[PDB]
RNA sequence: AUUGAAAGUUCAAAGCUUAGAUACCCUGGAGGGAAACCAGACUUAACAC
């Protein structure tokens, strides 16, 4: 099963508060980055249970169909303008 | 003009007394919340050429 042993946010949450931004992801470069349409791209450190074989990243980045159906599993439009604690933003970005 | 005439089978009298529709008796036995079903379909737009 998929186990996310840890993900080192608390830096993405910083640059998110009081704003309404779309948090895009990208997994090429072998390190998970978290693009923000509010013009910042924080590289995310994480440890998972699945080892993406470095062939799968390329198979998804090259196949224009895969990278197209990947738009739906890639982003959230987080709205922190109103009351927005850090913990629930953590769970949002974690999921 | 008769072995006749005359003569109320009448009177008094409670179908009453005692007496538990009760005794025994499992709504139980048998019986699959199952049958069918794709987490899938597809790229498009823009300008450059």
């Amino acid at each position: 099963r998929f186990e996310l042993s840890y993900v080192e946010l608390d830096k993405v949450i910083d640059c998110l508060r009081n704003y309404k931004r779309k948090v895009s992801l990208d997994f090429i470069d072998n390190t998970l980055i978290a693009e923000i349409e509010g013009s910042t791209k924080i590289p995310i450190s994480f440890k998972s249970n699945l080892d993406i074989d470095k062939i799968i990243k390329d198979l998804v980045h090259n196949n224009k169909l895969l990278s197209f159906e990947l738009l739906g599993f890639k982003s959230v439009e987080i709205d922190a303008t109103k009351i927005s604690d850090k913990k629930i933003l953590k769970e949002i970005l974690r999921d």
